[PDB]
């Protein structure tokens, strides 16, 4: 059954907040270590990320967020249109008030980029809910300034100019 | 050049957290879509899963929390020994004294796996520190419950009771 | 006075072997006794099974074989080493090549949990050669495939599967 | 099924000789390790005897001599049988050809007691193919002969002459 009681799904809740943090320091120190001289390294920080994947999917079940796709799909619909229209200019305004390069330029790069999710979901649902899967093949990301192009590949990334060998296919 | 400024730090931690979530998020929903009828739905999810690790990873390399592999590592076995210490006990016992299975079942899962990350991360640094890899090959990961096993897997999992074939392999 | 006549000393040894052989036959005729209606059939069972046993420990005290616990250790790490190293493998391969399962299973459970016992023998023979005792307490013993567990116990068998519940305590 | 083939037989008849004959020299070793300044040595030899009898158990089973309470006893029957009339006559023959004092002994305490075991066996078939038990109580053994006595035991032993305070009792 679900977890009904307040205090343990607040308990639960900051444990998977935590687990998925762990797990992109872990994805994140896998990259730089086999830029080095360790491809080894790369390995046991791969391999622990995908336990703590483990651990949070875990976590996520016992509370009961995870159903049918077709249901499933407006979470994410939901997590894209809060990001793209309310969190980030507010950050964006914040990072130019105080006057900080770095957080400009990276809030410009996210909200971009993060428009199509919602626009690609909500027609993933809406195809979705009679039974067929969709028709979509060979989606591009940049790898700097992830811009999710789908099918055909630009061949210069419209936000951030990278020649289109760098993109990462996904087949 | 790292963000000095204490109210663009905190919006740039929300940022990473919220960007974590939507991974792992991401992730857990694309392995439900591909146990169904839809094969297709879960390579948009990867991908758009892809991208939010890309913004996550840029939003942690703007607070400069990276550095050489040697430090790097100290930070994971920081985050190892305090949620082998501190959290998970105490969440487990809150969830005994509440009552409820699921939650006592995934803290019992995770507090019992998590102790060798910190040796094997301790392990990897003294060797990282002097300036060659260590050697590791065939590393196993139990699918439901996120057990290390380094090297030889045993035939039954001492944590869950899952046969050796169920694992997957990280070479 | 020791036997050091051939013949007396092969009709000794052969004396033992059988008394041995008879003493395990009791056991485990009790131990199906005990499955059934007859709960006296068994005492009856154990009672004989101990004559044996006072029998063969005449006939090995009778050759001279029982001396001090070092030396004892010592004969007893030998034949682990014997039983590990050279009977079961061959004994396992022949199985395999002349294609029982049962025989298969049985050498597979023998040759997979019979390793620590000399590694437990020899670390008690350092500690106890010195004149201390070993420091030691609930020791485990699987009932389906012998795995020896000493002072912690895994939650589950790691060579069977079998619940902890199901582990014999020597205490 | 029963292992049918004829050389996979041998070994797993070797191989439980063997576990047999380790599981006695352990049982024998725990008794002098427990009468010196050593109690806690004789936990693991009684640890590793037990997981011997694992072992050897499984062994007996693979070749299907397992059956129901009225072959075991018939099977102990012939055993004791065999035991009494043939073998241990002609080894004190043959000890007192040869001279030695403590084979001569060992020889007369065992043909001298081991003449009882055969009646009980055969009260004990009679009375199991009913769906009842035998009716007996406190079995008492000698220790340095096995003298078994059943209900009433001597005040002194008839073979060797302990007093009755040393007996062993099985209820
Ligand atoms: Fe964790
Ligand atoms: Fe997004
Ligand atoms: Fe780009
Ligand atoms: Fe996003
Ligand atoms: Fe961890
Ligand atoms: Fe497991
Ligand atoms: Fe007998
Ligand atoms: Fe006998
Ligand atoms: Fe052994
Ligand atoms: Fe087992
Ligand atoms: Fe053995
Ligand atoms: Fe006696």
């Amino acid at each position: 059954m679900v977890v009904k009681r307040t205090m343990t799904k607040k308990f639960l809740e900051e444990a998977f907040a935590g687990e998925s943090m762990a797990h992109m320091r872990y994805l994140i120190f896998a990259e730089k270590a086999e830029q080095e001289g360790f491809p080894n390294i790369a390995k046991l920080f791969r391999a622990i990320a995908y336990a703590e994947f483990v651990h949070a999917k875990n976590h996520f079940i016992a509370l009961g967020k995870l159903g049918k796709t077709p249901e499933n799909l407006q979470m994410g619909i939901e997590g894209e249109t809060f990001e793209v229209e309310e969190m980030y200019p507010v950050y964006n305004k914040a990072a130019e008030f105080q006057g900080e390069k770095e957080a400009v330029r990276t809030t410009h790069y996210a909200l971009e980029a993060e428009k199509i999710h919602a626009e690609l979901y909500r027609k993933a649902k809406e195809k979705a809910e009679k039974g067929e899967d969709i028709e979509i093949k060979k989606v591009y990301i940049c790898p700097i300034c992830g811009y999710t192009a789908v099918d055909e590949a630009p061949e210069y990334c419209p936000v951030c100019g990278a020649p289109k060998e760098k993109f990462v296919v996904f087949e």
